[PDB]
């Protein structure tokens, strides 16, 4: 495998502002290309609230999902998301529930690349 870091920021739905959902998530992110895919890791805080993630391309394609570590004493997780060369955005879907404050929600965001995913070596 090989990486590289990449800044991203996630946008409230049908907005270019910042979202809730960026707070919740560790900045930068990385590139990773193992066995010739890509895939976007990031981290995921209070992962105990993120009941549901789905991610998508601007073409609404589904991508895939998978846990790489729960760390369930900080409550994090770490993911990758199946990712190509060239993507800039995502889609997410989330559900997060909070349920000591009375909080069950499910919301659309955008999550933007800085840069483009890049082609690596
Ligand atoms: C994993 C944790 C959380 C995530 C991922 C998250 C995400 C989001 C998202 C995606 C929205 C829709 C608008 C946007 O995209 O910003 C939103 C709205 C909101 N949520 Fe959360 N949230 C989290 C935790 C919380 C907590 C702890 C509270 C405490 C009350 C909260 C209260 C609110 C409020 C008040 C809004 C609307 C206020 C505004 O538009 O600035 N959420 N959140």
């Amino acid at each position: 495998a090989t990486s590289q870091p990449i800044n991203f920021q996630v946008q409230a739905d049908g907005s270019s502002e910042k979202s809730h959902m960026d707070d919740y998530m560790q900045h930068p992110g990385k590139v990773i290309k193992q066995n010739n895919k890509y895939y976007f890791q990031t981290v995921l805080n209070n992962a105990s609230f993120w009941k549901e993630y789905k991610f998508y391309n601007a073409n609404n394609q589904e991508l895939a999902t998978t846990v790489v570590n729960d760390n369930k004493k900080a409550d994090t997780r770490t993911i990758n998301v199946a990712v190509e060369p060239g993507y800039k955005s995502l889609t997410t879907k989330v559900h997060i529930v909070v349920p000591q404050i009375n909080y069950n929600h499910r919301y659309t965001t955008h999550l933007e690349f800085e840069k483009a995913i890049p082609t690596l070596a």
